[PDB]
């Protein structure tokens, strides 16, 4: 029936898995060594995570098979490889690739897959990116927030959106925890995660990245934001109102297009996280029904709530198909 | 005939004026400062802000009057007296108030009046808190989000919101710039400002606030956000599925309700700066139509939009009358 299609799914890789294991015992001052500590760390708080994050082929696919899930799009999980060195996030990108490439082709017809990339050295970034698109013929790309706690608006990274946007793979810009420009405000209560902090910094990194005119630079670059676009939706006025006020006194550059323009244009937007009807219905109004997007973002979240969400949603059988499938199979080349 | 109450509508008097004209020749190095130097500073690139701010019987109840504009809920706008040394904050505070009170009273149908106060000095700011409740009988209480670059949770805040909770005053938490545990971010494309960084920060002290259990210590505090609630009404379904995680891994206290239950019970919202019908149906539908009011955020935004906004929403007429001023009259005491 209903072609469902989950956008947002994490798996890891063992050489992954070992690198950040040995990360977990250094002195890395980055919000991310929390979950780092948690998950990868000697005596970890989250002991089943790595398992689970590992398997496609027995709980996951049994999952798909309950709910009815007819695929998942699988990307390497936060923070990817971008809390290592340039070197070493470099090497592992390309292993971490292969090894999606071949977890994608033992089951093509239940696993897409997302590249994923060390733009800690833009140009290596750049022919990995590349390499993704035309040697692995990958899906689409992901990357998690920020790195080297630099916004993607800095045009450091203009080498990686190049390449990107010459591709024509979508970039998911999946959360990671606030970085050291803004984490101080995010030590407690468990802030540093999804929660709160993740929102935080995945949205004023897009939000830079809008208002610094990267998409005048790169127009056809495709964004897409996972837990309801990181509530960008629901800022779409307000960002558009302030923005002359923004480049009469504060400095921001003359665009093209206003804000919310470069968001409907440029970004798309899953439901990871997200599994509200009123807010679902908000982002079909004001970004169309060809912008929204079903996730689970498994397996830090179950299915079977993330399928009923989207099987029970107070709207049209074929805008609902789209929601649930249609879009990603357009935005991430699934047959 | 329908009542239109605005209800984050900024005014500042000459006292405080002269000390933002002071502070902004100082080394201070709060994010603020950019603002404070745009309208106090000696060279101001705003110099129409100070007047109109001032104004109250002019040009503001001339465009109340063209526009069919009952009331304007005054406050002292933002950064109120939070910038300055507890003595001088507290003085000010006092003498904003009884301006504050004698503006009210010479024309009581057309404003009332929200006090302020200084939380550098929470024992004094409680007295004064009282004062402004019992002996002025002002209408509700404004602060602009952070002080000290300390947010709501922090125990040194405690009596100050013991004060507030047993005055029956509701708090509206109006935005400042984005406080020095996160400014870092915000010093590019105008975001210290309404565009991005108010946004930010005042959320982020309302998140700090909830899941510090601050409204399980203080139950009866009712507390007021602009700008459609800052997005936190949009956010309320992953900051409830999130809190397991965030008591179990993050040090986050045990609550007695869900965060979105601290949200609706505590919380009210005001649509200022956000003239969507979109995001006003969400925040109905997800908070009830009687936490939602109506404001414009004179003088920084005009009168004439804001009150087309809700005079052509698409919501019934007791619903509407209830947005545009109902819910101001039971909220903030006026008749
Ligand atoms: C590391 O990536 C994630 C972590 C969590 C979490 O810690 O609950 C949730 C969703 C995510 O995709
Ligand atoms: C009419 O102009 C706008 C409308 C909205 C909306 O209501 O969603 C958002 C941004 C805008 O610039
Ligand atoms: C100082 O308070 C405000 C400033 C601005 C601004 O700078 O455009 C807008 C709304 C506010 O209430
Ligand atoms: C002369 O010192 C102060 C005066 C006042 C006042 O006048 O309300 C308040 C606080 C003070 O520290
Ligand atoms: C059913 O539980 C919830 C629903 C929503 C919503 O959809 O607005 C938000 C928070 C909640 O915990
Ligand atoms: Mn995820
Ligand atoms: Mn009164
Ligand atoms: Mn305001």
């Amino acid at each position: 029936s209903l072609r469902l299609i989950a956008t947002e799914e994490a798996v890891t890789f063992q050489p992954v898995v070992d690198a950040l294991r040995a990360h977990s015992r250094t002195d890395d001052a980055s919000l991310d060594m929390i979950l780092v500590r948690d998950v990868y760390g000697d005596e970890p708080a989250r002991p089943a995570m790595i398992g689970r994050l590992s398997d496609v082929t027995g709980e996951r696919l049994a999952e798909m098979d309950s709910n009815g899930v007819d695929m998942h799009l699988l990307s390497l999980t936060a923070p990817g490889v971008q809390m290592f060195d340039a070197e070493t996030g470099t090497r592992l990108a390309r292993i971490a690739n292969d090894l999606m490439a071949q977890t994608v082709a033992a089951n093509p017809t239940r696993f897409a897959g997302l590249g994923t990339f060390a733009p800690q050295d833009p140009a290596s970034a750049a022919r990995e990116i590349e390499r993704v698109a035309t040697q692995l013929r990958l899906n689409g790309l992901v990357i998690n927030s920020h790195t080297n706690d630099l916004y993607y608006d800095d045009p450091f990274f203009h080498p990686v959106f190049e390449a990107i946007e010459a591709s024509g793979l979508a970039l998911y810009i999946h959360p990671r925890a606030p970085s050291k420009q803004i984490d101080r405000a995010f030590r407690d209560y468990g802030m540093n995660s999804a929660i709160w902090g993740y929102g935080i910094e995945t949205s004023t990194n897009a939000v830079r990245m809008i208002l610094s005119g990267l998409f005048d630079r790169f127009p056809r670059l495709k964004i897409v934001l996972g837990h309801m676009g990181e509530a960008i939706p629901f800022w779409l006025w307000r960002l558009d109102y302030m923005h002359g006020n923004a480049t009469t006194f504060g400095g921001a550059p003359k665009l093209k297009l206003k804000p919310s323009e470069y968001f409907r244009r440029n970004f798309a937007i899953t439901t990871s996280g997200v599994e509200s009807h009123a807010a679902l219905r908000y982002s079909i109004e004001v970004l169309g029904p060809e912008n929204v997007m079903w996730a689970i973002d498994y397996p830090y979240q179950p299915m079977a709530p993330a399928v009923q969400f989207i099987r029970t949603a107070p709207i049209p059988e074929d805008v609902k198909a789209m929601v649930a499938g249609g879009n990603a199979a357009r935005i991430f080349r699934i047959t």
